[PDB]
DNA sequence: TGTATCTT
DNA sequence: AAAGATACA
């Protein structure tokens, strides 16, 4: 048992021996020596850890991980108990409690739940320097989860990808469009969520393609 | 003070 | 590249 689930690791695996990696994964080292890196490396891959590839029915892309202490658990914008929602993601229970009729706040960050049912819960560059948003960004990130994309792009059909802001939204061209399901708006933050977020109904319209492709919807309120 | 996006 | 301007606690 490591850092990748298993079937993750035989699709991807692939990218460990590319140069781009290599230095994506010494660039890490050496600021974990200098400066506080988010999240803790053992869980910067915990979106490989729970469902198996095959499995995805949603993905869910951000810009990368919370730069806070203890909050970044590697799976975007959900934060482990005790620690209380960031801005972002009451932001997100918020446009769900108008979208998903039934849905009321869980009284925690943990979005463990939604992954376990084929949500990948994925951000576009996966670690973060302490206070620095988008501070590991063009370092090699960009092209492996281009490479997660990708294969899913590829192995799937009639997924639904939920593009959330301008850097996870660079991945829309290597989808293809009328394969899958490709909805984009505003990132959650408060700096940016009156762009767009708030009134997406992203959750509603995901279940709908996912009905309608006679998959099982995603229960938003299972956390 | 703290939580993107556009523009240059 | 990288920095200045631009809803609500």
């Amino acid at each position: 048992m490591e850092f990748f689930g298993e079937s993750w690791k035989k699709h991807l695996s692939g990218e460990f021996g590319k140069p781009y990696f290599i230095k994506l994964m010494g660039f890490v080292a050496e600021e974990r020596k200098h400066y506080t890196v988010y999240p803790p490396p053992h869980q910067v891959f915990t979106w490989t850890q729970m469902c198996d590839i095959k499995d995805v029915k949603v993905v869910i892309l951000g810009q990368d991980p919370y730069h806070g202490p203890n909050q970044a658990h590697g799976l975007c914008f959900s934060v482990q108990r005790p620690v209380p929602p960031p801005p972002s993601l009451e932001n997100i229970y918020k446009e769900l409690s108008t979208d998903i009729e039934d849905f009321v706040h869980p009284g925690h960050g943990d979005l463990s739940g939604w992954a376990k049912q084929g949500v990948l819960l994925l951000n576009a560059v996966l670690t973060v320097r302490a206070h620095q948003a988008n501070s590991h960004k063009e370092r090699g990130w960009e092209q492996f989860t281009d490479a997660v994309v990708s294969w899913l792009n590829q192995n799937s059909n009639g997924l639904v990808f939920l593009l959330w802001g301008s850097y996870a939204q660079k991945k829309g061209s290597a989808i293809d469009r009328k394969r899958h399901h490709v909805l984009q708006t505003a990132h959650p933050s408060p700096l940016s969520v009156y762009r767009g977020f708030f009134g997406c109904r992203h959750f509603s319209k995901t279940n709908e393609l996912l009905q309608k492709s006679g998959k099982k919807p995603i229960d938003w309120k299972e956390l």
